[PDB]
């Protein structure tokens, strides 16, 4: 069947706007995580988050952007920037039934959902809520609102999956350029950054609350003293693509897509079970004749979740493990977006011969016995790369993408 | 080129919660809307919908419900049907990684992240919102509120795509059959229905207004006076399993999804375009050359939107158009919901061998004539059945179902 490659890439995150900003800040290994007053204004116990440092003032269209909750402004930034990275323009990939977008944002809009039923409650009613609440909230937000300008004509809709959300719109995206159905399909996600949402998180205790006052320090991974993860914002896209359809036109290939992986822990709700991890990475690497170089891994720097990861990581490779480095150190959890973004991270380290740093560990944890962490930012010809994705519900998405021949 | 069937179904809906229930209501016509005094209360103009008649009290282990929010509930009932109508086993389904799950909901939970909002500003901060607001709240909740608990080991996540958002399941469950990466994959959606989610389409003049004091008459697609759509929840999941798979365990087969259509009409963020439509079919339509008996139609009952895809219907059909009938005069629109429960409604009649009624036709809209838009229940042996969902975000989803030989 057909292989799918990657043409193009855009990124809007904690720590970068484009990836020539993300590029400068996995080098020399920079956090994206500040101080937020509104998380401690709102009443949480997290006080951090990796939010996005840009002004989106006037970088939309009105009428375009009035529909638009912030996962869709991430992720249409960020969609801008891929069509733009690909050498894409609009004669090629609008109204053209062979070109879809499969996007998502892992809780849609929990700030305009709460806007709406504020709105409602209060003295104004209907008036006050206004005709662009649903799409600004509905799950298929992130799809709908860059659909419809992108005059996308192909597959149309949202895959969420909590935390594995944009790696599944990824691999789904695969899977369309597989069956014959689509020469490109736009993928990616989105995510916004808001109390509404956020607190939901700390009431669950997931949350880091004891770095409130070195906000840097506080995403953590493999630290021993990890408390919870931050929370982060933010939007990414690439641009999947037919192999010959690619080729065809002179395309820039960051790399082709050679495996993915999606399977399920029917275990437990919040915590992974490192069995699915297993069974989907090794889906991902099936086939794959060449070597895992580096993973980014899914470690959200939590207690039993990075210590779970790890073993599933021993599990499949043994003692022939990849380099490994946990770039949400830096950048904090996306949720929705971290899937893409991560692929993306990973797709820069590949292009630019390059392993990022796993900061803030001041003390490894017991579990990363045999295993190489990459602490520090680190030259090197990677080939194959792996990004893994694993979110609540049990549910696992793995990619393995590598340097074309 | 691997065969998908459905080999088990499960519905929660306003007019049955199992499939019995709902065949009698699909051959009777009859409403599942009712007034709701929360709508009203809420300041809502719109104040009627199509709920679900069930108290779900204790049909769900408390550790397992408590993760949920209505959308869940619904669809995990709905998939407990699915799961027993297909005769399968706990050892047939769980912890094999060929078993999948595939279903979502088109807005989540808005109930519960309010919820969580409201608890959060109150006196008790975070101890009022509790620890399980995130799997109740987040938009894949359908998949990991059913994958945990059934012990489903393949693929697991939720698409969500409005209207179509349930169609989009199931269409992408086939195709996980056709690349061969599952054996089953279990598919379908779940909406709650709150006013806190109701009233973002009551502020875009989407709902039914005019016809509160005749609840059961609100939801009239195609007829001349109709003013928008009547919000409703519920469930459903269909077992979409390999050919060979089902036939090697013995299971009885509805039929066969033959056609899957999935395309973006890239123009308006709420009006249909009809051209997507028009694609979306012919995509579905592709390689099936029986012709297309009975058409469940999208028409949600809205002035706009119930003609454009007359006009899409008589663009793909036009000399052989097929029986048309909007089961959604009688259930109200259920969103993510939908796509999975009227391709249930429609291989209920594809196994019994009737239309059911376009029910609320008083005056036919101008636009239909010429159409074969059936208005009373009809007995007719059917053989191939179409089901279209068109969702906001310019987003559709066409499946084709055909009867197999014996
Ligand atoms: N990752
Ligand atoms: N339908």
């Amino acid at each position: 069947m057909k292989r799918a490659v990657i043409t193009g890439l855009g990124i809007v995150s904690s720590i970068g706007n484009n990836q020539q900003e993300v590029l400068a800040s996995l080098r020399e290994g920079r956090s994206g995580i500040t101080f937020s007053q509104e998380l401690k204004d709102s009443g949480m116990r997290s006080h951090v988050w990796g939010n996005v440092k840009l002004d989106t003032t006037g970088l939309i269209d009105r009428k375009v952007v009035r529909f638009m909750s912030d996962a869709s402004i991430y992720a249409f930034l960020s969609m801008e920037q891929a069509i733009a990275d690909a050498g894409l323009s609009p004669e090629a990939y609008q109204n053209n039934p062979r070109v879809g977008l499969i996007a998502g944002s892992g809780g849609g809009s929990p700030r305009f959902q709460v806007f709406g039923a504020d709105a409602m409650r209060g003295p104004r009613g209907l008036k006050a809520v206004g005709p662009y609440v649903v799409t600004k909230a509905m799950a298929s937000g992130v799809s709908a609102c860059l659909a419809t300008p992108f005059k996308i004509h192909g597959v149309n809709y949202s895959i969420s999956s909590a935390c594995a959300t944009s790696a599944h719109c990824i691999g789904n995206a695969v899977e369309q350029i597989q069956l014959g159905k689509q020469d490109i399909v736009f993928a990616g996600g989105g995510e916004e950054l808001c109390w509404e949402m956020a607190c939901e998180f700390d009431a669950m205790g997931a949350l880091s609350t004891k770095y409130n006052d070195t906000p840097e320090k506080a995403s953590r991974t493999y630290d021993a003293h990890r408390d919870g993860f931050v929370i982060a914002g933010g939007g990414g896209m690439v641009v999947v693509e037919e192999l010959e359809h690619a080729l065809a036109r002179g395309a820039h290939i960051y790399a082709e897509i050679v495996g993915y992986g999606a399977t399920s822990d029917g275990a437990d709700m919040v915590a992974p079970s490192g069995e699915g991890a297993v069974r989907c990475m090794k889906m991902a690497m099936h086939g794959v004749d060449t070597p895992i170089d580096y993973l980014n891994s899914h470690g959200t720097s939590t207690p039993v979740g990075d210590v779970k990861e790890l073993a599933a990581i021993r599990e499949v490779f043994g003692d022939k493990s990849p380099a490994i480095s946990a770039t949400r150190a830096m950048t904090g959890h996306s949720l929705g977006a971290a899937g893409v973004q991560e692929a993306i991270y990973s797709l820069l380290m590949l292009e630019h011969g390059f392993i990022a740093p796993s900061i803030n560990i001041e003390e490894l944890d017991e579990q990363a016995a045999g295993l190489n962490i990459v602490t520090e930012t680190t030259d090197r010809e990677l080939t194959t790369v792996m990004s893994n994705s694993f979110g609540f519900g049990g549910t696992n998405a793995t990619l393995v993408m590598r340097k074309l021949k």
